RNA sequence: CUAAGAAAUUCACGGCGGGCUUGAUGUCCGCGUCUACCUGGUUCACUGCCGUGUAGGCAG
């Protein structure tokens, strides 16, 4: 008996694109109000500082490259000049059962996958993971540039069951590290409710606020829109940032990805912190190939391994495989 | 056109900040003209050299 | 059984120097607005001396 070929494991703990606006400190808990932080425009004129070659080049056409300026157009978000903190606010809904996925060629091994699940799911519920997700929320990884050079930043974590709250607490994303994992009660407590809320026992949406003394004036980093630009149509325009309908917003993709940096066994390096989970799971910014296929520690082939050959390495690789499939993402080629 | 917010005008952020890192005396050419910004292959455009 | 399935995609920046917009002018002529009226609106379903617990007689 072979395996599936078809596979789709789909999203789970799926965030909102988070909004942000501008206010003061200390004035944040009555905050419901505040404006949004929009994009605005300038003009720039540099230099050329990049690497120039010394062969097939002119020393008169360096010469004139490099004396004469460049004069493109970006886009910029600031604070205003009389609110010095960052709010950002998104909601993050919390499915339940990202264990089998909807898109099944062999139904033997669709129910076995349920078998080995139900097994997961019997001798211990979602702890460690929930430990990690609740963490990242703990801490501002949704942050991320707007994290580094603020002086005071706070999560506020609430709950929804209707047009009321369940429950609040409150986090220090200072005081809170960011690297050695520990564990608190609140921290406790919230694992605890997202832990009922991913091993399919219900219903658990979540909204949480942020708020980051940054001073007044200075810049945010809303996400960045994409173009191709692959030879012909270059633009007068460069830095296109994203915005929703007025307001100035991060992307649902790079904010989930602040949410899933929980493998610290990744088998390249282990002091240098978590990295991204994900099948062949290496960062996009450091290029590095991290968790290289022919070791036996992909996802693909450490699935293959652990549904046919029915063996098992230490506990941490299944947290890492429990976290492909709460991921989500394509098994197969 | 001249850059502006809402209801004021304004200077560039990073023209303060060029204008702070003005800094290098050490351009092979002279000591008599004076100080200019922090750059790769440090080029003061405005006087084309 | 949602054209099924899925995605960090980026770090840096000096726009600037200069200028004469000016000359001249007829907005005109004429006109019918008129008929009738209940604000008691409660101008807070309320303001005050007996004990600051529903515990009192006034042209309220």
């Amino acid at each position: 008996l072979s395996t599936a070929s078809v596979l789709a494991f789909e999203r789970k703990l799926d965030p909102s694109d988070a909004l942000m606006s501008a206010g003061a400190w200390a004035q944040r808990d009555a905050s419901q109000e505040w404006p949004a932080v929009t994009v605005r425009e300038k003009s720039v004129r540099g230099t050329i500082s990049n690497r120039l070659k010394t062969k097939d080049r002119d020393p008169a056409k360096l010469d004139a490259s490099i004396q004469s300026p460049n004069l493109q157009t970006v886009d910029v978000a600031n604070l205003p000049s009389d609110a010095d903190t960052l709010k950002v606010r998104f909601t993050l809904r919390v499915l339940g059962g990202a264990g089998t996925p909807s898109a099944c060629n062999d139904a033997a091994y669709r129910d076995k996958l349920l078998q080995t699940v139900a097994t997961y799911v019997n001798d211990q519920g979602f702890a460690e993971l929930a430990r990690r997700y609740a963490h990242n929320l703990a801490n501002a990884r949704f942050l991320w540039r707007n994290r580094v050079g603020a002086e005071a930043v706070e999560v506020r974590i609430n709950h929804i069951r209707q047009g009321e709250v369940a429950r609040a607490w409150r986090f220090d994303a200072l005081a809170i590290g960011l690297r050695d994992f520990k564990a608190d009660a609140e921290l406790d407590a919230l694992a605890e409710l997202i832990a009922s809320g991913l091993s399919g026992s219900g219903h658990v949406l979540l909204e949480v606020v942020a708020f980051a003394r940054i001073g007044d004036g200075q810049e945010v980093f809303p996400s960045q829109e994409l173009i191709l630009d692959k030879g012909d149509k270059k633009g007068q325009k460069s830095k296109t940032l994203y915005s929703v309908r007025d307001a100035a917003a991060i992307h649902s993709q790079k904010i989930g990805n602040a949410l899933r940096t929980i493998d610290t066994w990744y088998p390249d390096e282990d002091g240098l912190g978590p990295i991204a989970v994900e099948p062949y799971g290496s960062v996009t910014s450091q290029g590095k190939a991290y968790r290289q296929p022919k070791q036996k520690l992909d996802f693909y082939t450490l699935l293959d391994n652990w549904v046919l050959r029915d063996e098992a390495p230490a506990v941490e690789q299944q947290h890492y495989v429990i976290a492909n499939l709460i991921r989500g993402g394509v098994f197969g080629e």
